[PDB]
DNA sequence: TTGAGCGT
C-alpha cells in the first residue's frame, strides 16, 4: 500500500536491476533511483511499490542483498 | 572516489 525505501544499494545499481530482484517476491508497481541530474549516478538509494500488502512485508520483513551488498526495505518519512 | 540516512 505504501512505497517503501531501500539503503545501502551500490551504487552501479539500477532501477531494471531491482524490478528484477523484487519482482521475485510479488507484483511490483514501480521502482526509482536518485541520482544526481548532472551525472546520473546513484546516491546509493531509491524507492518502490508492490501491489500486495503480503509481498511488501516478506520484503520489509528482512534485509536484501543487492550487486554484492546488504539492502534494507523501512517505512519511509514523506 | 563516498556508505548514514529518507522521495523532482
Amino acid at each position: 500500500t505504501s512505497d517503501l525505501i531501500v539503503l545501502g544499494l551500490p551504487w552501479k545499481t539500477t532501477e531494471q536491476d531491482l524490478k528484477e530482484y523484487f519482482s521475485t517476491f510479488g507484483e511490483v508497481l514501480m521502482v526509482q533511483v536518485k541520482k544526481d541530474l548532472k551525472t546520473g549516478h546513484s546516491k546509493g538509494f531509491g524507492f518502490v511499490r508492490f501491489t500486495e500488502y503480503e509481498t511488501q512485508v516478506k520484503v520489509m520483513s528482512q534485509r536484501h542483498m543487492i550487486g554484492g551488498r546488504w539492502c534494507d526495505c523501512k517505512l519511509p518519512n514523506s
